[PDB]
């Protein structure tokens, strides 16, 4: 144990105000600048189809789970190095945890 549910509803603003910018949650929503992540959790690194990843991520061959997503999430270029997301971070274990927990849920 080392993730702990938050606020779905905070969780879906964060996004919003964070992460939309470049990506879609949704079945059927398209890649933009960053792939749609609908069925992220369970699913590898660099698979969605049609979608264009680095060498870096498709390496890196992560399993997307809850607790892996939160460091990602804390730095990404750090988590894989040579990643094309220009994304610093979310410093915040709480905002995390809140973001997770909307992923966990809108994607699935
Ligand atoms: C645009 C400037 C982005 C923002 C803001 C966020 N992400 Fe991102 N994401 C972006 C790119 C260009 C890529 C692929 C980079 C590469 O190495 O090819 C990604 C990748 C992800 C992944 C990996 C998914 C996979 O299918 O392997 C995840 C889980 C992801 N992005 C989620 C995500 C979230 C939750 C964000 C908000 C806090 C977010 N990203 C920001 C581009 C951009």
């Amino acid at each position: 144990t080392e993730f702990k549910a938050g606020s779905a509803k905070k969780g879906a603003t964060l996004f919003k105000t964070r992460c939309l910018q470049c990506h879609t949650v949704e079945k059927g929503g398209p890649h933009k600048v960053g792939p749609n992540l609908h069925g992220i959790f369970g699913r590898h690194s660099g698979q969605a189809e049609g979608y264009s990843y680095t060498d870096a991520n498709i390496k890196k061959n992560v399993l997307w789970d809850e607790n892996n997503m939160s460091e990602f999430l804390t730095n990404p270029k750090k988590y894989i190095p040579g990643t094309k997301m220009a994304f610093g971070g979310l410093k915040k274990e709480k905002d995390r945890n809140d973001l997770i927990t909307y992923l966990k849920k809108a994607t699935e």
